């Protein structure tokens, strides 16, 4: 009966991030997912696929967790929804807020504000940064600095923070007031620079840009500890220490975008502790619930919270609120997700098997003639494909090497993403992954990379 | 142990729309909701309150629907989540998309795009309006016109559309490019104008503003059929016909913001059919799931969809996507919600009992010395309090008459909202409301209004 559903799909469902015409015509074939379990999903044809991307870096505890379904259900029966306006709460949202601060967030974090998506979380961050400066009497200190290849969402303001051109095309972005310093990708550094030199370059370029704009006009700097969607750029050694020194010098807030990195993905609690970042504000989503329900959390530091608190005395309640902020079933899902992360120590398993997977990818693909670089950290890994490795020359985009390798992986029964704006194969498997399953993943990638190299080299 | 939960609440939970200091100090006392059923919620002290506001205009099928919990649970077990990127779907999201278009949306609607909140839905609308114009080669046609007292969300861009100052304070809003024409509130019209004259005034003011800005720079006009949060402003007879004529003359898209009005609230399928609106784009959330799970839907008309579809051929896939777009458990919740709305004909009940409630409040409050106007439509109603009715003179805001009446209602065990920026008591009860329950609501309001009158007058 799937033919009828696909007719309806093409007629009426506008998908995110999907070629509108090819989808409506049938040229881009649809795929219905009917179930899932462990690290595998099942499609409408009965195929069982290894999901080496955990949905979108988000199904961290793995698929098919009926424990989380039970928790969601229980809360849905008891109280599916009430608002959290004007001091209203559930037990679940209170408990979740204290657990995030006490067990997961870095030191000196104080409060949590809830939305539904990473994008609305970063939208909240922009509102908060402005508010902070206005109530401290600095109405000019408003600009946000992001980075090239950063992903921070798909809205107008959040799309502007995003430093990938597809999220800007025909939307008139980035808006004035948001700027982009350099992507800290060492492999693509100015030729001849060593790691320490490149760090200095990145710091100097940021300093330069702050000064060019005027430090009294620059409010915040936003960054992922490890860049995910852009894809899987690990920062060079000393990058975050060097950047923070510049930010302290000019009194610029650090927003850590931990939507991908939080809740165990890198083998640490969050990327911020792992890289010695000391952010003033933190964005989370994805691994917060392992996607069992939609939820985002903005974690607010002492510095910013204290200013917001004092200001309310003279300025009244801050005018910010989503109807579904603190949604009970979503909170309940998060609590169950956290219970599982803690009980099975999936943070530890991510460090263990992530190191193993990364090292196995390194052995098997360093020196391979299609591959320009192997990178990764914890349970994130990527192969970037280049026409000329030492020259840092990419393939012609129209050759579609990344997408071809991904497609070959999918024919062998594995999902691994062709990352955007480059020829990059990304891995972000569930944190329950075993060594055996990692070996299988690497085997399938080997075959797919060999096959595509045979066709294009 | 609720004392410990409130200690944790104050320490760690940043609520939406809540005085930060008063909340943290304890001056604004917290409230935990533990259960709910029909039209009543239960707090942490065992108090049972009549919720005459259905959460926030959103719990339309009523509280305690274990049918929806069952549907959520079933989907959580089967497949809680996969993405809907690149043509991927579930059965539920496909079914929901065809049911919205076929059974609920007005004629000539084609596609549905999903988010999680009303705000992110309207953010999608802005992105879509820009895209449309850019790919038609009109890069100047970008400005959006909203209205004074419109509520369209709590983001930066969506906060700008919002025409209530609290959503702008210390956020530097509205952003350049968004403008606000007049609030179509007849009772507050220029003195001496009759209904038909006021309609003409509103049309002329809009024409004026389009011309002042330059019609080739104006892309869209956004409006709620009936203004909710602003609060409960029913448009004058002929307003929407007159406004649409102006919009057609200058080729300006109509965005109907149906977050409140959709799915039965006004006694029609949506407000747009009810008021003869023919929008190009529609925003929905709230009543789409009755808040049992977070979901928003942008409904895209044929005109706009066809342009988007053609454009993808030369321009490639549109760069828009939320990770949780089309979230399966949320879709499943919507389907169950729709099943209930249709089965118990809650649209009809909303028309019946809503007319009864509105009339029953007109009888009891028209002529009452505290009340300047009684207004409403379907299951929306409001009492606006004035110092001088015939003069249209409001009370001193510092007298807090609206909030006082609301507080008195809450002591008698009923929740009814003190609407912002005015002295207004709003009603938006679940659509399952009976005549008997409406009488009870009116009784409690009478007592509370009498008490506050014999106290301020
Ligand atoms: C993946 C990611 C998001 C995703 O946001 P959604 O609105 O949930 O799509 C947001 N911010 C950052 C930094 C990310 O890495
Ligand atoms: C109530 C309303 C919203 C609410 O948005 P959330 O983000 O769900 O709180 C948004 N837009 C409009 C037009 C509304 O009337």
């Amino acid at each position: 009966d799937f033919d009828q559903l696909f007719e309806q799909d093409r007629a009426h469902f506008m998908h995110p991030s999907t070629h509108a015409h090819d989808h409506a015509s049938g040229a881009l074939p649809g795929r219905i997912i009917t179930g899932a379990s462990g690290i595998r999903i099942r499609d409408h044809e009965g195929r069982e696929l290894i999901d080496a991307f955990a949905g979108l870096y988000c199904v961290n505890i793995g698929y098919g967790r009926t424990e989380v379904a039970d928790a969601i259900y229980k809360q849905a029966k008891e109280l599916a929804y009430y608002h959290t306006y004007v001091g209203h709460s559930t037990e679940a949202i209170i408990e979740l807020s204290s657990r995030i601060i006490r067990d997961w967030a870095p030191a000196g974090m104080k409060k949590v504000y809830y939305g539904l998506s990473g994008s609305d979380a970063n939208e909240t961050q922009i509102k908060l940064v402005r508010y902070y400066n206005n109530v401290l009497g600095r109405p000019q200190k408003k600009k946000i600095i992001s980075r090239q290849r950063g992903y921070h969402g798909s809205g107008i303001m959040t799309g502007s923070l995003t430093g990938l051109p597809s999220f800007h095309q025909h939307f008139d972005l980035p808006v004035e007031g948001i700027k982009h310093t350099v992507c800290p990708h060492w492999y693509k550094a100015p030729a001849g620079m060593d790691e320490a030199a490149f760090v200095r370059y990145c710091a100097d370029e940021l300093e330069k840009l702050i000064l060019a704009e005027g430090p009294d006009t620059v409010a915040a700097f936003i960054g992922e500890p490890v860049m995910g969607t852009g894809g899987i750029i690990v920062p060079p050694k000393g990058y975050w220490e060097a950047i923070q020194a510049v930010l302290n010098k000019y009194d610029v807030l650090l927003i850590a975008d931990e939507v991908v990195c939080a809740f165990g993905r890198l083998g640490s609690k969050m990327g911020s502790q792992r890289y010695g970042m000391r952010p003033d504000l933190i964005t989370t989503a994805k691994g917060l619930t392992s996607a069992y329900a939609p939820l985002s959390a903005v974690i607010v530091g002492e510095k910013v919270w204290d200013v917001i608190e004092k200001a309310s005395q003279k300025e009244g309640a801050m005018g910010h609120g989503w109807t579904y902020s603190g949604h009970p079933i979503c909170a309940a899902a998060a609590l169950a997700n956290l219970d599982i992360l803690e009980r099975e120590n999936l943070t530890a398993n991510a460090a263990d098997v992530g190191a193993y997977l990364n090292q196995r990818l390194r052995e098997t693909f360093e020196g391979h003639p299609l591959v320009g670089e192997v990178r990764g950290d914890g349970m994130l890994a990527a192969l970037e494909f280049m026409a000329d490795r030492e020259a840092r020359t990419p393939f012609d985009p129209a050759l579609k090497v990344g997408p071809k390798v991904s497609a070959a992986c999918l024919e062998d029964g594995m999902i691994a993403r062709a990352m955007p704006h480059g020829d990059i194969l990304g891995f972000a498997p569930p944190l329950v992954l075993t060594r055996a399953e990692a070996d299988e993943i690497v085997g399938i990638a080997k075959a797919a990379v060999d096959e595509v190299a045979g066709e294009v080299l």
